[PDB]
């Protein structure tokens, strides 16, 4: 079988009309038909090869909605059926044996868990994966703004779990962009008290509406300095850097800094102001299947949906410029057309 | 052939829809819609609440978008292809009744043509007059301008016609979609600003949004107080509430105005307006000139509406927000892609 997709035939390149055979389906595969997949910023990184390890020809896509359309031998009785509505997050296979897999912690196989892109991804007709990273979907979810649920939504939800945040908890969210604005919608949704800090407070009591009880300017020294040990945890989601000092008073004891920003300059953290207050900073990217599938319940059962705009697939070069341009509102994802 | 998002029936929800609009009209001009706010005007033509909607229906009459057309007749009136433009709640006028000769379009003698009644902004693109696309300051922010064109227009109006400056005293009664733009925009005007507010808990964001004082509505003695102390009110809701308190709070020669379509005709006490030479008066949406005066000062000044945004192919779900009275305070669709 031949598989119809979109690839960077090079770094930085445009995507191309390009067919190609992923051979028999193996025993633990699942193929999947692309019904929608949004697009991130990790996509422009692999087609940029910004980290690295791109190879071309380079078919990313990482964040579909699609349905099964085949099972490889050792995946026909694995929970999945020819026809049922499936998501693929970032990841698409792990090693199954290491102290990670086996404990349920996948995405942190020792092996190094493979991403979708890799592999080849959902800027195509039709991809594959490991069942084990094909996540079942409730019947109710909405699938046109599912997909980036997979992706950003599990980034931002993943914290919550490794916080063991509940409704009574402080949480601050800094950017409102892409990942902050769906965990300012999670956390609403958890009951939880919410503050965000943005670039541009009064152009954003929008923020407000979003599900923030209240917004602070992210780089006001006075706003921020008045918040000290206020905090649970804060989730930094922006890629630059700020002051994070601040940030680190502003947690409670025992409170923590979490980042799912991938900033690329080092935290300077003092060792003074962690023993001072019985504080941590962490990180985290995207779960494992089990959260994947406890995220997309949780979303469909809460009516929780990122704020996404479609774009046809026969766009797609549009729609990754559209991206890169800033312009996402706040993800875009892709129709298969 | 435009692809728009359709009412089959009264109160129906809103199906893809294609028609085909004929050739260009010669004054028309084309525009692909970027953003469209939604407001509870669209909910009523929608449901046929006033009796005169023919379906199928498109809706959608706040319009930020890009010039993709002119007309024959419409090649050098001030607009280019590309162009960032918007269109309002009126998309035609007669242009040569006295209303229209004049500079008042929205008052045509004929009855100047809703955006929706001629195919509105629920769609990939629409038309209209070139008289009804207003060009729109270089620096605007796009994705809040949408409610500016109906909303915002509705409640400036009125400083118009009653030739408010900054040392008017002007209180804003509700403070939903329409009374907080009323309120950031006598701000920017420097007046002295008290909001008439039914929620208590509200107050810190109402004085937020620029007014200088927050009165509680529900408070019969609070409004008493306030006894002379007005040059305008005006009110921007649709419920009856006893109106009476807020005429006397008018001083001499001051001016009640309702951009609010109450239902239950307002009870007006002769005795009251000559006691104190008081007017009562109203209006909806404004002309093109004061639409494009509008904007200009909406982007110099940095007034924006807060918006809360959906893609349009989630706009049945954003139609029920506005209808669940959730919009904080002005639903936006973002234009994607329509299939
Ligand atoms: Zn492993
Ligand atoms: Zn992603
Ligand atoms: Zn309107
Ligand atoms: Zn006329």
């Amino acid at each position: 079988s031949m598989i119809k997709s979109y690839a960077a035939k090079e770094a930085g390149g445009e995507l191309e009309v390009y067919e190609y055979d992923p051979g028999e389906l193996r025993p633990q595969d699942v193929e999947v038909q692309v019904d929608y997949c949004g697009i991130c910023h990790s996509d422009l990184s692999m087609i940029d090869n910004e980290w690295g390890f791109s190879q071309y020809p380079l078919v990313a896509g990482h964040e579909v909605i699609g349905r099964v359309v085949a099972l490889g031998s050792a995946a026909q009785d694995k929970g999945l059926q020819v026809g049922q509505r499936v998501g693929i997050g970032w990841t698409a296979r792990s090693c199954g044996h290491c102290d990670a897999c086996i404990s349920g912690n996948q995405i942190n196989c020792e092996q190094g868990a493979v991403p979708t892109i890799m592999n080849r991804g959902g800027f195509a007709e039709k991809l594959r994966a490991d069942w084990q990273w094909v996540i079942p979907l409730p019947e109710n979810i909405d699938i046109e703004s599912a997909g980036p649920l997979l992706c950003g939504g599990i980034t931002v939800f993943k914290p919550l779990l490794m916080h063991h945040i509940t409704a009574t908890s402080r949480v601050g969210v800094i950017g409102i962009g892409g990942l902050g604005h769906i965990a300012i919608k999670l956390l609403h949704a958890m009951g939880c008290e919410v503050t965000a800090f943005s670039s541009n407070p009064a152009k954003e009591q929008e923020v407000l509406a979003m599900g923030a009880d209240k917004v602070v300017n992210s780089r006001d020294p006075q706003a921020l300095k008045a918040l000290a040990g206020q905090f649970d945890l804060i989730i930094n989601t922006v890629n630059v850097s700020l002051d994070w000092q601040p940030y680190f008073e502003a947690l409670t004891y025992g409170g923590n800094f979490h980042t799912v920003g991938a900033v690329l300059t080092p935290l300077s953290v003092p060792a003074f102001t962690l023993i001072a207050g019985d504080r941590s900073v962490s990180g985290s990217a995207t779960g494992t299947p089990y959260e994947l599938r406890k995220l997309m319940r949780f979303a469909a059962r809460s009516k929780v949906a990122p704020t996404t705009e479609l774009f046809p697939m026969s766009k797609i070069n549009d729609a990754i410029q559209h991206v890169r341009d800033g312009k996402a509102r706040y993800r875009v994802v892709l129709k298969a057309d």
